[PDB]
């Protein structure tokens, strides 16, 4: 049998100090920064800086530091690293990223050895694992490996039960007509309207600059019933994570105008904001058949319109 | 029996004067501004820009004048015209928009009387038609009647075949895998790359505000052949006026790599924008069943990308 993993990782060093783990795993952050430490024969000191605001150092910082910090999309090319040569302490960390940037720092006495090249996966630094003491023993960086897909799903919008919509009206159109004979009148009124539909769902911008989020889920939809306008919980389809839609909403009326009477046809629609939170589930799914998955939340921005609605008024003459 | 048509004109007044006629049914090009002069028994004059640039003036102006100024993608909700009571001139011009707008010009003398309450068709105003000398005789505003769909269709890139691509190269990824066995050896490599592909076909604010345009088009593609960057018009399919497409491209890549040798792979990928003319037809399909279309010329912007590219270096170390 043959096992793969959604996450690439290979520790270099010794086998000294204290395991440490720091990593976006649980909820797809990304290493954000970096320092690096050096010592004559050895790494002795990173501190790292997740994106979702966690920063913790491992080893002993002795010295000025070196420091690369990552744009969010900015993925690593390449990545290599050296132990010191005896087996015992990290001795350089090497890499490239998508945009340009390069990053060495190596021990200062001791010559380097054997270098390790990285297989970087997508590219995408989940954050580093190793062990420490006063120095780095061993470390590495572990990535994301390439990914088929990335979507959110199992959205819900807890708040939507709630929530009161304020609903803005855009007048189409206005006619009217007068039947001064003692016999009911048919009169055909078509309308057309533009309507701009939009949905989208926050994430972390590191996140959704790397990789191109799919979302599975029923939006916030508006409706005017007798009793008013009704907020509902859509069927759940495929969108991007910002969606635009545009459309030509059409309507064909036949409007009747009773004896001596002038009939005024208003042709109206609601146009409703949802900005409310939802909650859901990012599911990852590797080129190689593993998947990774964690919880999420966000704030969920749409506009949407009712149905064309017609209103006809009757007065005398 | 019974013929329709894509506008909808109610000319209102006398017999006299001289017909005109300046309306966009040649372009699509709408009202962008009025001038009313009023007189005491009749409309005086009125003056007219297009979305164009187009710019007349109908019958003799005295004194001071109203304005309306039209902003892109405002149309008219309602329109009533009055004769001046005698039949013999335009007496008064009311309308309202769906930017809120009023707009009430009318004669100073005599009282208003039949008012005629119009159809305005999908609100979007084409110009005016009416018959003037001294004054206006006589006046319709031009409307397209409401819209069942409109399409960009049609759609040729004239330069496409002379243009050079400006290729720029993303890199994904490199690893190096060593060989110091006498045996082959295989290294399954698996790389993803978001890549946004973008579309956009310029067209007239006033129109693609107005109504939700659909294109009917194929699209510039890039391809990496033997000598360079091969472009080519792709096949037809159905778009947005401004498109964006972001997908996650992915590749998987089996290394060979010989006895006693050293293999460096170099993922990447060519990035093009493209930026080159365009020609088309407009065609409006209406509710009522008739069809408006002319030709358009604009310029289409296009970001597309190659597939990933695998380079493999062989060393000897
Ligand atoms: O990270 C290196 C090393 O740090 C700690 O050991 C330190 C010290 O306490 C020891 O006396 C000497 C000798 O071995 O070396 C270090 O300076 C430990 O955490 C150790 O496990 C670790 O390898
Ligand atoms: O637009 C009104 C009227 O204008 C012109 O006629 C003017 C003038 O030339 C005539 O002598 C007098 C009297 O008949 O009326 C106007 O002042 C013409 O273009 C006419 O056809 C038009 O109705
Ligand atoms: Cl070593
Ligand atoms: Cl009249």
């Amino acid at each position: 049998s043959h096992m793969t993993y959604p996450t690439n990782l290979e520790i270099i060093g010794g086998q000294g100090g204290s395991s440490f783990s720091f990593t976006g795993e649980n909820n797809g952050a990304s290493l954000e920064k970096i320092w690096v430490w050096v010592g004559g024969w050895q790494i002795k000191a990173v501190r790292a800086w997740l994106s979702d605001g966690r920063d913790e150092t491992f080893g002993v910082p002795s010295g000025s530091h070196q420091e690369y910090v990552f744009t969010p999309g900015e993925c690593f090319t390449s990545l290599s690293l050296w132990g010191n040569g005896a087996g015992t302490r990290l001795g350089a960390i090497k890499f490239k990223t998508n945009k340009g940037g390069e990053f060495f720092a190596h021990m200062t006495s001791w010559g380097l050895k054997t270098e390790y090249p990285m297989d970087v996966g997508s590219g995408y630094c989940l954050g580093i694992v190793g062990r420490g003491g006063s120095d780095i023993d061993c470390m590495g960086f572990m990535f994301l490996n390439a990914v088929q897909s990335t979507v959110l799903t199992n959205v819900n919008y807890p708040t939507i039960n709630q929530l009161i919509p304020k609903v803005a009206t855009e007048e189409i159109k206005s006619v009217s007509f007068e039947n001064k004979t003692s016999v009911k009148q048919e009169q055909k009124v078509e309308t057309s309207k533009k309507v701009i539909k939009t949905s989208s769902w926050s994430m972390t911008k590191s996140f959704s600059s790397t990789f191109s989020v799919e979302v599975s889920a029923g939006i916030p939809e508006i409706a005017e019933v007798s009793t008013g306008f009704s907020i509902s919980f859509g069927v759940e389809s495929t969108h991007s994570l910002e969606q635009t839609d545009e459309k030509n909403e059409t309507l064909t009326t036949t409007v009747e105008v009773p004896p001596k009477k002038k009939v005024d046809v208003h042709i109206t629609i609601g146009r409703a904001s949802f900005d409310l939170p939802y909650t859901g589930t990012v599911k990852i799914t590797c080129k190689n058949g593993s998947v990774l998955q964690y919880e999420t939340k966000g704030q969920y921005k749409g506009v949407a319109y009712t149905d064309i609605k017609v209103n006809t008024v009757e007065k005398d003459l």
